[PDB]
């Protein structure tokens, strides 16, 4: 019988088990043998077939019949990446040939998909399922990556508790939403929860963000709320703001120190604490006004939540579509769903010609959806800065003259799209 | 004086009603409008007494709505009071709207609500009042582009998945079959959504039956075939979800058996009272007679009103926010006698005529597309006997053995089901 | 060879069974013990066939139990199979336990499960096998100390509170009365727990009725008086919680009316089939006749099986972890024929015979203490007519007018209810 | 009719609205007029009756009839404290007399109760009667053992759910999470979450024998657990740390905690216990393939909707506060003991050494604490004497058995066993 091998790569997302169960159950009805590689490509990269065998399990009906209820992944995951070295690429092929895998399904994000194709270019069929809580794969605009609905809904619930706490005990929370690729998750939680402000890298006009601009954008929102009798709120910040910051901005971000670096010289953005740094600066400027500021991260607690019904149906249909692609002879394709139809889409169609890697889908800040979400935020627009009565009220809330306020804040209209 | 926006809700509640109310109100307050809300839909506007209406209208202020997007239900309540039947009531509604100087009138409800709003507007000048309605249904039965949901449906489906999950664990921990009856007779979107998400072993919706009228025996045998096939694989437990809409497709003879071989209950006007029907209960009793000897236990369970006012999930909070905004945008752009709908990621007004089915005079009913790939995928992960299964002599031998009958008897009784439901 | 601990579950499932199983297994594994679990309680141990028992026993390993403390249900399932009625079955259980060389035998279940365990032990040498039982019930009807709840009760009550919360929002958003029927016929602990937490406008439990037999009319009138009093304050909606145990206290005449003026159903051996009774449904039908004209709509709703396998709340996660440890502690300390209970924050074994009520021979049943401060406080936040309320003529006039009847007529019909339930 | 005034002080806890609704609904049935002061004592301290009126609301049946479902407090809360100045105390006295408050209910912590009694001690006992309801999510009131403060049950169960997701994520993507449970008073909340979720280790200040904790000891305690699980093939886990560990640390330990810098001063809030431990442990164990990430579980618990246990608890408390007033009680705290809500004079609950209500901490000698410790991964005294176990654990850390015993064995004298 043909052998289907399944692995997960990247960060976990709710519904991984849904894909594994959808593909495996259907594959078992066809008589296929199904196996699962533990921790993604980590052991397939070694090239040692003995080690790989110690880290594969037989995916049986009893194993998968009820994992569609469960967050996380029963075969675990890793970011082990064979595409970096041709030596590692041949190791992955050597172990797959040794195990006589006829069909190879990888469940992961953009990094995982690019890894799959390198193994595929040289019998064996390679298909990948789109996974990310950041929603940054190049799916059709009216289509989400699986795990995003679950992550967004749980993020909304957490932010609701912070909204009740901020009003009950007046305070501002700076929530730092995990994910640096795009702002889909940060904007999603903020819009659903009615958060008073959301900042994503996609809305900054210039290529490089300055630390002062970010501080002042949050400051303007806090003051305008203060002019309307509200000394509390919630502000959501995409962690991706850090990856757009200039060299100078990162220096201030890390405490006016040199940014930490890995052995190769790349900055270590994980050590950055965007929300905590902004909270300290803002307390210095606004504490006297009766404002309290506390940072809060909404990250890893979203990744392995049990899937919501939308992701349960999505991943069941995706797992089926992966098997159907195998039966119909497809290879080097991504299973995507558009207009209620799961279809394979060749890898090449999704590559960005400039990069050679899977294209990254960001928030379209020109869309109607972004404009409606922006309406329900507290912020100063171009028209607001031109309203002399409004500028007077806000400036007074910040205990500064209107001329001082316009000098400091009016330039932000050229920093972010309006 | 600032323009007055009046908002009411009609029909049954759906999660996210407060989302529409807050979305419309908050944007309107930023424009300087005065916003008021009628309690219980048209109930008091039908009286025509302006004294009574004011006692049951409230000022929808920033403080009232700034945080109702978290909450299920509707803070201005709802009713099915329907003025369209009488112009005495319609003119009473007109008299109160004019007294309160309502410039913009937003109704959130089903067709009965939408039709009432347009009828009240037709006997009014277009300059004086502009009328917009937002279509609401938890049944997902509006004619949106395929695989695009009505607001409130996602929340109802996800909560239904959670309830069925607890029943799936309970059926396995203490072997038993649950017949879950999903509320709603319009369509089978909700029953199928819960079933697919929870991995339920069977779902029956009226949309999959080929013939125009369903027979009570066939429904029993379709569930019976699933229970036997599961029993033949060592599983004497499961969960089967039944859309309540099965009752509305049943023949006269089928309804006679459904109500205990009695005459179906009737209202004063003579129309059948299908609400008194207990589909899951009757099927459970009959199946216990046939399968009790095999060690099978069967219990019914309804999943209804606990879904209607659950707090909205993030998808519905965003959905209703865009709808509330889009209605105000429609008012600003001069639209009236229009329905605020979201299609292809865009909230737009849609004239009533485009959505009406001429046969009924009400909005067309979108049912489950049983030819769609989604329905076929859902059917794959169910336990059932297909055309190919009945031709498999080895499989038929095991299932018949589980039912303590010969293979010939089983094929004779059940094989005809392949002509009853699409395959 | 290491000693063998064998575990089974009996009775109905309750949240935290996996918690007890994981507590006992993990600690037992650290001691070097071998742990096995019998599937479906006593079902296969009663056969006496060691081949059948082995086909339905599993090895409880670290990987199997390391994280089941999060999960509702039981990984080894449960059953109500009861060997205690027959010595033939008791000896069969002994034969299979000796064959599997069970040194320690832990049963997790209710009264019947504990009683079966002791009977199996009386004909067994105290040096070969030691038997311990862990008390489980969602009905909270075991005779634990008054300051202690049974495990699973906290989870069932909190989820029950949430479901009723959605019904409270739905009843107010769309004016209606829900008659919620709380599962469990032993006592009213679960119904009163859900009602008080959710602010339900009324709770009726068997424990509050003075007379030994309840009358169907009295139940209808108690709900009728509440609906009218609420109506006298402008509220035509609410939620009323009914312990299913009301049915098991009803007289013969009351049961005849309960089953539709039909003969009550009976099983083959003569036991009335109270499961088939639908208390909330029947009360709704009668109340709609009397109160429909007033604009009152009534709908029943059952809150049953969806609570039994919910994931445990933290209180039950800690409780069942301490119980599983406490069962292992009892085994190590030479205890047998004892039940592991927690009192004043201390887990200790308590001999089964010490917990028996000498008048009956069974474990005493703890019901709601209606004289306690807790019950009086719960009654305060209900809508009802007290003794003094019936004497307040201003109030009685307002309520009677809401009911379309004279004040004298109201007193005639309802005033006697102060002699039906404790005040 | 008599006037009952209610205010909230301190940090919010789930069920605050439950107390407000219990007291208000019962008082309305008695015919009382009920008002609520916004943000605790903040505006009563000014003494301006015009300002206070702008920040008091009429607590009516419609306002409170359904707030028992809701987290937070509808009248908000503050830490404004009039007891510090006799000038502020008059101001509170002047505004309460102006509003003709007969009954005064304060819902808050120890500071809130002390303010209420202080305002009452210099006021005629006939005009005003004062009761306080003790609130804390830290479970540190001196109730009978194994009896909780309201809000603790809700906070613990939601914290369990958060940790569960981290437990799945740590296993799905091998990693260690150092969760820092908010609260410096005690370890009730950290240990409650840890036991319920099956977390592999929990550290509370109460388990350290010496009076001052050393930063090195904390690192090594977490290090030993990571190695012992690693010796059983598991390079992942979750460890819960009570924030109270920092307030027990020595001066030298705090110096290392803040990055070998001078600790900030007016400041334990600025300390990042979980983050600092994460950095040090990565230095020592990163080479072994271990990743460590901190996570704080704080403010998201404070205003969660109450669980059923807290909804009943706060309803019974609100009833008891009204019952105490009717029976003439004043300068008393409404507490529940043996399932009975009754008033207890504030002075009866004070520990003479401090002048504030006594603090109940985790009893590490109790059976409950030992059972929780059993299901943790750690090296006991007996474990260090098991040569086979020490050899495997040391090998997992790529160090000799002698080196492992040299570095870690002394920890059995650092924490109770
Ligand atoms: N930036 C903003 N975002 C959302 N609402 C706002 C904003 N600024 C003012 N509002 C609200 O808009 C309404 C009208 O404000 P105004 O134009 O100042 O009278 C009030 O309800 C304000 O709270
Ligand atoms: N009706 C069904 N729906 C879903 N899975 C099934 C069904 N019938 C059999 N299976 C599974 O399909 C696989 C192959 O079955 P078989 O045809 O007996 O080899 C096994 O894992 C069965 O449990
Ligand atoms: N049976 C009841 N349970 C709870 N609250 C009530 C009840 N009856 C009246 N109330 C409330 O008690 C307050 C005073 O009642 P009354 O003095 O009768 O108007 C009002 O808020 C009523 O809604
Ligand atoms: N520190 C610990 N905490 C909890 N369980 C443990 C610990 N150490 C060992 N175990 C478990 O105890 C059982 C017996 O261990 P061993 O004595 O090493 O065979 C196995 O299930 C281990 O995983
Ligand atoms: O697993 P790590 O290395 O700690 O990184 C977490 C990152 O993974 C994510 O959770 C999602 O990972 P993917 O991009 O692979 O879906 C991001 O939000 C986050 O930046
Ligand atoms: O409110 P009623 O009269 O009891 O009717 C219940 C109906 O409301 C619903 O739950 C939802 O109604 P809507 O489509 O108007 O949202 C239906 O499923 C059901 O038919
Ligand atoms: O398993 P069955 O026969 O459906 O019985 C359901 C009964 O079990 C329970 O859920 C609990 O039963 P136990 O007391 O044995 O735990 C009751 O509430 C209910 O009456
Ligand atoms: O409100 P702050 O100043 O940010 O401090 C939060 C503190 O309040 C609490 O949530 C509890 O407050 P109380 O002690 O008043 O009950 C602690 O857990 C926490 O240390």
């Amino acid at each position: 019988a043909p052998v289907l091998g399944i692995l997960c790569g990247g960060g976990p997302a709710p519904g991984l088990n849904g894909v594994i169960a959808g593909a495996t159950l259907y594959a078992l009805r066809l008589g296929w043998k199904v196996i699962g590689f533990m921790e993604g490509f980590k052991y397939l990269c070694t090239g040692d077939v003995d080690v790989v065998k110690a880290h594969t399990i037989d995916l049986t009906y009893d194993i998968v019949s009820r994992i569609h209820f469960q967050g996380g992944t029963i075969i675990q995951t890793s970011r082990a990446n064979p595409r970096k070295s041709p030596e590692l690429q041949e190791n992955v092929r050597k172990c797959l040939r040794a195990l006589k895998v006829r069909y190879f399904l990888t469940i992961g994000g953009d990094d995982t998909a690019s890894s799959a194709v390198s193994v595929a270019s040289g019998e064996i069929s390679v298909i990948s399922c789109p996974k990310t809580i950041d929603n940054d794969l190049p799916l059709p605009a009216d289509q989400s990556t699986f795990g995003f609905h679950t992550a967004r809904s749980l993020g909304m619930e957490i932010i609701r508790n912070l909204m009740v706490d901020s009003k009950s005990a007046p305070r501002w929370f700076l929530v730092e939403a995990m994910g640096r690729s795009a702002g889909h998750l940060a904007l999603g939680m903020a819009e659903a929860s009615g958060a008073h402000l959301c900042l994503i890298p996609e809305e900054f006009k210039q290529d490089e963000i300055e630390f002062e601009d970010v501080v002042e954008l949050v400051e303007a929102t806090i003051l305008k709320r203060l002019a309307y009798g509200k000394n509390y709120g919630v502000c959501v910040l995409a962690e991706g703001l850090v990856s757009k910051m200039s060299k100078k901005a990162l220096y201030k971000l890390f405490g006016n120190r040199e940014p930490p670096t890995d052995p190769h010289g790349h900055i270590l953005l994980d050590d950055a604490e965007l929300a905590r740094s902004l909270s300290e600066e803002l307390l210095k400027r606004l504490g006297n006004l009766g404002i309290r500021i506390t940072p809060k991260k909404i990250g890893y607690e979203l990744r392995c939540a049990d899937p919501v019904a939308f992701d349960a149906v999505y991943t069941r249909e995706l797992g089926y579509g992966a098997i159907d692609a195998f039966l119909n002879g497809h290879s080097a394709a991504l299973i995507v769903r558009e207009n209620g139809q799961v279809k394979p889409v060749q890898f090449k169609d999704l590559l960005d010609p400039a990069t050679g890697r899977v294209r990254t889908r960001l928030v379209d800040v020109t869309s109607q959806s972004f404009k409606v979400a922006r309406v329900y935020m507290w912020r100063m627009s171009k028209k607001d800065y031109e309203n002399k009565d409004l500028v007077a009220r806000v400036a007074a809330a910040g205990k500064m003259t209107p001329e001082a306020f316009t000098e400091k804040f009016a330039h932000l209209t050229d920093v972010v799209v309006e």
